[PDB]
C-alpha cells in the first residue's frame, strides 16, 4: 500500500466510462439535472469507500435567459426595421438536435436593456486596446456599442474596460483568428469552431467575493442578502456573445478609422475598421441589442467526501473541481470530474483493504463554478476557520485536457519540488517519448524561460475554484492539465454546445492516455501531500522566486528614474527582506534534514503548512478585500493571469498618467513597505520558534 | 518542581524592593529615563535566568507639552485681560519638589489652539449627558467650550462626544464627588486627591489601531507613515485637564439653565448650572484656552523575555504589562511591573534548578501604553502570524492594586474554571478571612449577580495592553488585580504627581500582602497555562455566557416589538447557534475526558487554543476594522467597558432616532446573521475533525 499501488489502480477505461456518463445531458447550475448528478456522485463516492459524503447546499444569485423572450442583436434601419438578426440558438450537433434544456448563448449577469447606437470595434478590449483607441486614435466610446473579440483576457475584464470607457453595450464574438486553427475541420468532423458556434460565460467582476449578495459569509438559510443595487460585481451595461457568421454581418459595414495596425485584424474578410458607425451608404443604420435575462437566487449543491486520516485527521488535503457545465461539458469540467471520480475509486480500493492516508483527504464536486466560483467560495466562507487552521493544500481538478501536446502546471513555489519529483517517476504518454519520463517530455516541450533542463511552471491568478483557498485563505494550491502548443483564450469549442463526449473521444484523447496521465499527476500529488511524513514543501524554492519577482518589480519602477530620485523611492527594504528569507529558509531546511520526535515533527510540519498562510495580509489588497495574498493576485487587467507583488504592480501601472505624482509615488512606497514587511514576517515563521 | 514550589518562591519583600526601585524618577514614554529602565530590566531578566531577552524598538507618534510655552486656561474680560489663570504645574509632593522632568498636566494628542467662548457644563460628557442637554434641555454646544468632569467613561469618549456636539474646546476636571472619598485626608496624609492635583491621560480614539501613523503594520525603520491629516484617532479641538481648585473658579460664575437633576451635581460649592456662559454680572467675560503641545515621532522600547518550553516550544503563554508612567507610576504601572519582575525571578529560580515549563512563556515590559497601547500593539502587528498560529493565552499585568478591598478579575469565559480553581487553592490576605481561601473572601465581597456562591468576573473591553491580543487576534486573555469597594473612574490619585511609592507603602499595602496575592493569581495562571498537559480551558463556560448575552440582546430589541413585526427581525438563528454550541461543547468535553496519544493530545489542545480565534471576523466590526471579535468589543460609548454582541448592540443603539427605519432594522438583521454564523462556526471547530 504505497504510491505505486495507488497509481496502478487508476485505469483509462474507467475515466472513459465516467466521462460518457457525465456528458449525456446538460448540467447547468441550479437545474434539476445538475442536482440529480450531485446525488449520483454522492451515492457512488459512498459505494467507492469514503467515510462520509454530504451535500452542502447554498442559495446564490444565478442568471438565465428568458425562455419566452429571447436575447438577440439587430441591425436596424432609419425607420426602425430590424434588417438583420443574430441567431437565437446554436445549431445542435448530430444526434443531439432533440436534447432539451440546452441554454442558448448568453452572457450570465448581463442587465436587461435595448440599447441602440453606433458600433466601435475595440479588438480584444484589453486595457492597452482602450489606451490605443482613446489616447492615440482619439476615438470616443462614450454612448457607443462596443464590439470586441474574445481571447487573451477574461471576458469580465473586457466588459469592465468597456463600461469605464463609457460604452452602452458590449458584443463579444469568436474570431476565427483565435478560434479556428489552420488545416483542421469544424465540428463534427474536427475540433474547430463552426460559424454558428458561440462561447457562453459569465461577465462578473467579483474580485474573489463569491455570491454577489453575501460577500464574506455563506449564503445559508438565514443569510442576510444585499439588495441587487449593492450586489458585488454586476455589469451596468448589456452584454451578448455571437459567432463569427453573425459577427461578419455586423463588422462588414464598419466605417470611420482604419485599424491602427495588423494586430487588430482577425481572419474575417472584413476591413476591421474601428468606427464609430457604418460607412457612408449605411451611415443611418444602427445596432440594437435586446437583452432580457434575469438574475435569480437559486439553490446550488456541493458534494463533499471525507477520507479520515489515520495519524493526523485534523490536517486536510483537498482535491476539488466543479461539476456544473454550460451545456454538456465534455471537456469543461467533465474531463476533470471523471478523473476525480477515478481517483476517489482508487483511494477507496486501498481503504477497503485496510489502508488509510496519514492525513485527512477531502474530495469536492463544486457547483456554480461557471457563474463565478460560487460553490467553492461559499463553502470556504462557511468553513474558513477549519481551513485556515487545518488546511495543508488544495489541488484543483477542472478540465484534464485542453489539448494533447504537453503538461501545463500552475502552483505555489512550495510545490515545485513535489511536481518535479513526481513527474520524473511517471511515464510520458507522448508520441516519440515511449519509455521516457513525463518530466523529460514536459521539459522538452515546455522549457523554463529561466532555467536549463527544467519545465515551465506558471503563477496562480484566478478563474478557477482554487481562488478562495489560495488568494483569500493562503492555502498552498496547485493545478495540472494537458494543454495545446492563445494560453488564456480557450480551445476552439470552449463553452459551446459542441463540447461533447464525441469531441473528446474522437479528436482529443481516444485512448484516454492523457486523462490517465493527468489522473496520475493530480492523484500522485494528493497521495504525497496526504501521506508523506514530512510535508513535501520546499521553502527554498519560494526564496528563489521572491528574488526574481523583486528584480522584476524594481525594473518596472526603474523606467521612471527621475521620479524615484524626487520621491526617494527605495526597494532596499524589499531586497533586504528577500535576502533574509533566503538565509532563514536555508537554515530551516538544514534543521528539517537534521532533526523520532513527533512533536518536533508536528512543529516543523506546522511551519511548512503555515508558510503560505504567512503571505496573507488581513487588510487585503487596495479595494480588493478578498484578495489577501501579498506575493500573488489575479491581474487587475486579466483575472486568468497571476501577477507578482500585485500591490506594488498596480501602484506603478500607468503611473505617468496620474495627475498627482506625489500621491501616486507615495502609494508605491506604501506598497513596497507592505511587501517587505510581509516577506520578512513570513521568513520569521521559519526561524526557531523559541 | 510544581506550582507550589513556584508560588512559595514569590516574596512580598522582593515586590517591595522592586517597586521602590521603579518609582524614584519619572519614566515617561520616549524619554531617556524610560530607555534606561528598559535596559535595566533587560539586564536583570537575563540574570534571573531567561533564555533570551531583547529590546524591540519602534518609532511612533507621541505628544508632549512645549517646555517654553505652557498650556493654561484663562477667564478673560471684555478688554482681553486674563483675570484668572489655571495652574502651570501640580505642587510636588514632599521630598520630590526638586525632581526634574515631571511633565506638567496635559491631555496627550490635543491639537494646538487658543479658542475662546462661553462655557457649557456637560456632566461626565457621556452619550446620555449629551442627549439630555441637546434633546431635553435644548441646549446647543456648537461653538461653545465644554467643561466635563472626569469619571464613568474613558476620557477619549468624552472628547469624541464633545467634538460631535460641535464644541470648540474641552476642559476636563476632577470633581471631589468622584475623586475625594469622605473621611480620608488629601495626599501626603491620606490617599485623596488635593485641589491642585490633576489627572493626565491621552484623549485618542484609536479603536485598536496602535500608532496613529501606521495602522496595520509595525512602525519599524522602513515604515511608510500617514501624514498627520490622515492619522488615526486624533481630536480636532483643544483639550486640557485641571484640578478642582481651578474648576471651582470656572464653574462658580456659570449661568443659563439649572442642572436638570441631582445626578449632575458634584461636591463643589457651586450651582452646577449648565450655561451657556456666565451669570448677568459676568456675562461679558469668556473662557480662553492656550494649548501648545506638539505631536512628534519618538522611539519606544519593549523588553521581550523568552523561557523556552521543553515539550511544546511553539506554543506561547504571554505575561505582559507596561513600564511607561505619566510621572512616578507608584501604582500605574509599577505595582504591576514589580509583580512581573518577581514572577520572572521565581520562574528563573526553577529554571536554574533544571526545570522548564511544558510550553514557551514570553514576558513583556511594554512601552507607551499610556499614549494608546502603542508598544504592545506595534509588537503584535510585527509578530501577528506567530501569535495567531501559536498564541495560547495572554495574561495582563498593569496595576496590581487600585484598592485593598477584594479581587477584581476580567477574562474570557475559557478561563473562568481556571480562575475559580486557582483562587480556591490560594490563601486570602483579607482581614477576618485568615485561614480562608481567596475564593471565599472574593465571593463574599464581590458576589456574582447571576449565581449563588460564585464571584463576579467581568468582560474585557479595552484600555489596556491585552486589547490587541484579544480583540484583534482572538487570543484567550485575562487580568486580575486588587480593587476598592466608581469602577471606571480610577482611584483618587490616578495619573497625578502624587502617585508615588509612599502612597503605596503608607496607605495601600504596607505589608505588600495584596501585591503578593496578585502575584500568586497572575503567576499561578501563567504556570497552569504553560504547564498543564491539557490546556486549562472549559468551553462549556462559553456556552453558558453566550446564552446570557443572547437573552440580553433579544431583550433590548424587544423594546421595539412593532418594528420587529414590520421588518421580520428574528433572533431564531442566533438562539439556534447558541443551542448548537452548547450541544457540541458538551460532547467535546466528554471526549476531552475520555480520550497516551500525543497527536490526539496536540489535536484537542489545538481545538481549545483556536476556539477563541474562531470568534474573530476577518472583516472586523462596522467602521472599526481592528476590533474583530464578534462576541466582545470595547463599548462605543466607553472604551474601558466590554460590550457583548457589539455589532448587534450598536445597530440597535438609539435606533428609534434613525431617519430611515427600514435601513436601520436591515442592519440589525445583518448583525444577527453575522453573530449566528460566527457562533455556529466556532461551535464547528469543536466537532470531530473528520
Ligand atoms: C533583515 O535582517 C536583519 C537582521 O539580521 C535586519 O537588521 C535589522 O535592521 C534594522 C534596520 O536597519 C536595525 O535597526 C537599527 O537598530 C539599531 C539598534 O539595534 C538602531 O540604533 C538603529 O537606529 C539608528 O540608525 C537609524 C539608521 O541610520 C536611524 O534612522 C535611527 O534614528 C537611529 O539612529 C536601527 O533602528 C536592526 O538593528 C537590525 N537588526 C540586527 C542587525 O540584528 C533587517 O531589518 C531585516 N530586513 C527587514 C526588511 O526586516
Ligand atoms: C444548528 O444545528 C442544526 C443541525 O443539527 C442545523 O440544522 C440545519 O438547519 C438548516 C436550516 O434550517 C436545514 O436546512 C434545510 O435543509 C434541507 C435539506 O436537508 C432543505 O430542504 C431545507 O430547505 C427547504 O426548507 C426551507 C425552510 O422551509 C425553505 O426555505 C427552502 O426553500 C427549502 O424548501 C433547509 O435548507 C438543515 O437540514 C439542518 N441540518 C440538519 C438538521 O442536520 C442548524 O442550521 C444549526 N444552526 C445554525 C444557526 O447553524
Ligand atoms: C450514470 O451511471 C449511473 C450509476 O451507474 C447510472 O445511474 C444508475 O442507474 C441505474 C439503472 O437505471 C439505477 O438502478 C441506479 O439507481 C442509478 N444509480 C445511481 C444514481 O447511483 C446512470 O443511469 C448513468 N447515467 C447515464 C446518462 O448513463
Ligand atoms: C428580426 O426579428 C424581429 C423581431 O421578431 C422582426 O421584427 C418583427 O417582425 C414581425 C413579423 O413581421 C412583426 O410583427 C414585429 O412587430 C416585428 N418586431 C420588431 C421590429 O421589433 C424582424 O422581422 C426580424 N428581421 C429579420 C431580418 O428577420
Ligand atoms: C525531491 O527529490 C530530491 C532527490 O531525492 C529530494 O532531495 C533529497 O532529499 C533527501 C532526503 O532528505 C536528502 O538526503 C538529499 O540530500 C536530497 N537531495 C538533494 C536536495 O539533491 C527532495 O527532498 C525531494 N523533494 C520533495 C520530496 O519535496
Ligand atoms: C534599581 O536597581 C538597579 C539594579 O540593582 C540599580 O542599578 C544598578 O546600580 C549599580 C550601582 O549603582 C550598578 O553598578 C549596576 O550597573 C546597575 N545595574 C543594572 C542597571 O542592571 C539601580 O541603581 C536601582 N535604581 C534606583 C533608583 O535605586
Ligand atoms: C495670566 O497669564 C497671562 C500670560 O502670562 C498674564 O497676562 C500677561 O501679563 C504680562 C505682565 O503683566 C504681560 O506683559 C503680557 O502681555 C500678558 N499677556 C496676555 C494677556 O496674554 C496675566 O497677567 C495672567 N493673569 C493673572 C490673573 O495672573
Ligand atoms: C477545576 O477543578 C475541577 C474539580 O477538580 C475540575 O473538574 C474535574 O476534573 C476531573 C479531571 O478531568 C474530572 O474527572 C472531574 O469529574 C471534574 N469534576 C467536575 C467537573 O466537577 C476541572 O477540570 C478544573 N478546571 C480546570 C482545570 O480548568
Ligand atoms: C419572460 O418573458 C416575458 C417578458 O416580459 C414574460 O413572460 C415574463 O415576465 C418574463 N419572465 C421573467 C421576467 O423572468
Ligand atoms: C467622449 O464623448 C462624450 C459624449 O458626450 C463626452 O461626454 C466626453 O467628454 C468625451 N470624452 C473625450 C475625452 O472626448
Ligand atoms: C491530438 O494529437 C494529434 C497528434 O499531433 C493531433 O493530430 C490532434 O489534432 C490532437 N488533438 C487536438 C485536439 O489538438
Ligand atoms: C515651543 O515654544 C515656542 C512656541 O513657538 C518656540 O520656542 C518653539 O517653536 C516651540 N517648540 C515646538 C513647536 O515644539
Ligand atoms: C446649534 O447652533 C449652531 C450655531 O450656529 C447651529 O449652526 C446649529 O444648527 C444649531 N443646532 C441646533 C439643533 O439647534
Ligand atoms: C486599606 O485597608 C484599610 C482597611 O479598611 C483602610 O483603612 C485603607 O483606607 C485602605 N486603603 C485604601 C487606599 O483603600
Ligand atoms: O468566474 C470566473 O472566475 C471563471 C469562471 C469560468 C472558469 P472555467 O471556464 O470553468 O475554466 C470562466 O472562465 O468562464
Ligand atoms: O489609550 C488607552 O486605551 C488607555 C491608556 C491608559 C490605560 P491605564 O491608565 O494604564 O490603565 C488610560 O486609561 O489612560
Ligand atoms: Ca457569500
Ligand atoms: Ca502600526
Ligand atoms: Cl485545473
Ligand atoms: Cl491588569
Ligand atoms: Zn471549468
Ligand atoms: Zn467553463
Ligand atoms: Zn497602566
Ligand atoms: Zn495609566
Amino acid at each position: 500500500h504505497n504510491m505505486k499501488a495507488f497509481l496502478d489502480e487508476l485505469k483509462a477505461e474507467n475515466i472513459k466510462k465516467f466521462l460518457y456518463n457525465f456528458t449525456q445531458i446538460p448540467h447547468l447550475a441550479g437545474t434539476e439535472q445538475n442536482f440529480q448528478l450531485a446525488k449520483q456522485i454522492q451515492s457512488q463516492w459512498k459505494e467507492f469507500g469514503l467515510d462520509s459524503v454530504e451535500l452542502a447546499h447554498y442559495d446564490v444569485l444565478l442568471s438565465y435567459p428568458n425562455k419566452t423572450h429571447p436575447n438577440y442583436i439587430s441591425i436596424i434601419n432609419e425607420d426602425g426595421n430590424e434588417i438583420f438578426n443574430t441567431s437565437l440558438f446554436e445549431p445542435p450537433p448530430p444526434g443531439y438536435e432533440n436534447v432539451s434544456d440546452i441554454v442558448p448563448p448568453f452572457s450570465a449577469f448581463s442587465p436587461q436593456g435595448m440599447p441602440e447606437g453606433d458600433l466601435v470595434y475595440v479588438n480584444y478590449a484589453r486595457t492597452e486596446d482602450f489606451f490605443k483607441l482613446e489616447r492615440d486614435m482619439k476615438i470616443n466610446c462614450s454612448g457607443k456599442i462596443v464590439i470586441a473579440r474574445y481571447g487573451k483576457v477574461f471576458r469580465g475584464n473586457k466588459v469592465k474596460n468597456a463600461q469605464l470607457a463609457g460604452a452602452k453595450g458590449v458584443i463579444l464574438y469568436s474570431d476565427p483568428a483565435d478560434y479556428f486553427a489552420p488545416g483542421v475541420k469544424s465540428y463534427p468532423d474536427g475540433w474547430n469552431l463552426p460559424g454558428g458556434g458561440v462561447q457562453r460565460g459569465n461577465i462578473l467582476n467579483l474580485n474573489g467575493a463569491g455570491d454577489p449578495l453575501t460577500p464574506g459569509y455563506p449564503a445559508n438559510e438565514y443569510a442576510y442578502r444585499r439588495g441587487i443595487a449593492e450586489a458585488v460585481g454586476l455589469p451596468s451595461i448589456p452584454v451578448h456573445p455571437i459567432g463569427y457568421y453573425d459577427a461578419q454581418k455586423l463588422l462588414e459595414k464598419m466605417g470611420g478609422s482604419a485599424p491602427p495596425d495588423s494586430s487588430w485584424r482577425g481572419s474575417l474578410k472584413v476591413p476591421y475598421n474601428v468606427g464609430p458607425g457604418f460607412t457612408g451608404n449605411f451611415s443611418t443604420q444602427k445596432v440594437k441589442m435586446h437583452i432580457h435575462s434575469t438574475n435569480e437566487v437559486t439553490r446550488i449543491y456541493n458534494v463533499i467526501g471525507t477520507l479520515r486520516g489515520a495519524v493526523e485527521p485534523d490536517r486536510y488535503v483537498i482535491l476539488g473541481g466543479h461539476r456544473d457545465s454550460w451545456v454538456f461539458g465534455g471537456i469543461d469540467p467533465q474531463s476533470g470530474a471523471a478523473v476525480v471520480h477515478e481517483i476517489v475509486r482508487s483511494f477507496g480500493t486501498l481503504k477497503k483493504e485496510g489502508w488509510r492516508p496519514r492525513r485527512t483527504i477531502l474530495f469536492a464536486s463544486w457547483d456554480a463554478e461557471e457563474f463565478g466560483l460560487l460553490g467553492s467560495t461559499e463553502w470556504a466562507e462557511e468553513n474558513s476557520r477549519l481551513l485556515q487552521e487545518r488546511g495543508v493544500a488544495y489541488i484543483n481538478a477542472d478540465s484534464s485536457i485542453e489539448g494533447n501536446y504537453t503538461l501545463r502546471v500552475d502552483c505555489t513555489p512550495l510545490m515545485y519540488s513535489l511536481v518535479h519529483n513526481l513527474t520524473k517517476e511517471l511515464k510520458s504518454p507522448d508520441e516519440g517519448f515511449e519509455g521516457k519520463s513525463l518530466y523529460e517530455s514536459w521539459t522538452k516541450k515546455s522549457p523554463s524561460p529561466e532555467f536549463s533542463g527544467m519545465p515551465r511552471i506558471s503563477k496562480l491568478g484566478s478563474g478557477n475554484d482554487f481562488e478562495v483557498f489560495f488568494q483569500r485563505l493562503g492555502i498552498a494550491s496547485g493545478r495540472a492539465r494537458y494543454t495545446k502548443n492563445n494560453k488564456f483564450s480557450g480551445y476552439p469549442l470552449y463553452h459551446s454546445v459542441y463540447e461533447t463526449y464525441e469531441l473528446v473521444e474522437k479528436f482529443y484523447d481516444p485512448m484516454f492516455k492523457y486523462h490517465l496521465t493527468v489522473a496520475q499527476v493530480r492523484g500522485g500529488m494528493v497521495f504525497e501531500l496526504a501521506n508523506s511524513i514530512v510535508l513535501p514543501f520546499d521553502c527554498r524554492d519560494y526564496a528563489v522566486v521572491l528574488r526574481k519577482y523583486a528584480d522584476k518589480i524594481y525594473s518596472i519602477s526603474m523606467k521612471h528614474p527621475q521620479e524615484m530620485k524626487t520621491y526617494s523611492v527605495s526597494f532596499d527594504s524589499l531586497f533586504s527582506a528577500v535576502k533574509n528569507f533566503t538565509e532563514i529558509a536555508s537554515k530551516f531546511s538544514e534543521r528539517l534534514q537534521d532533526f523520532s520526535n513527533p512533536i518536533v515533527l508536528r512543529m516543523m510540519n506546522d511551519q511548512l503548512m503555515f508558510l503560505e498562510r504567512a503571505f496573507i495580509d488581513p487588510l487585503g489588497l487596495p479595494d480588493r478585500p478578498f484578495y489577501r495574498h501579498v506575493i500573488y493576485a489575479p491581474s487587475s487587467h486579466n483575472k486568468y493571469a497571476g501577477e507578482s507583488f500585485p500591490g506594488i504592480y498596480d501602484a506603478l501601472f500607468d503611473i505617468e498618467s496620474k495627475v498627482d505624482p506625489s500621491k501616486a509615488w507615495g502609494e508605491v512606497k506604501r506598497q513596497i513597505y507592505v511587501a517587505a514587511f510581509t516577506v520578512q514576517a513570513a521568513a520569521e515563521t521559519l526561524s526557531e520558534v523559541a
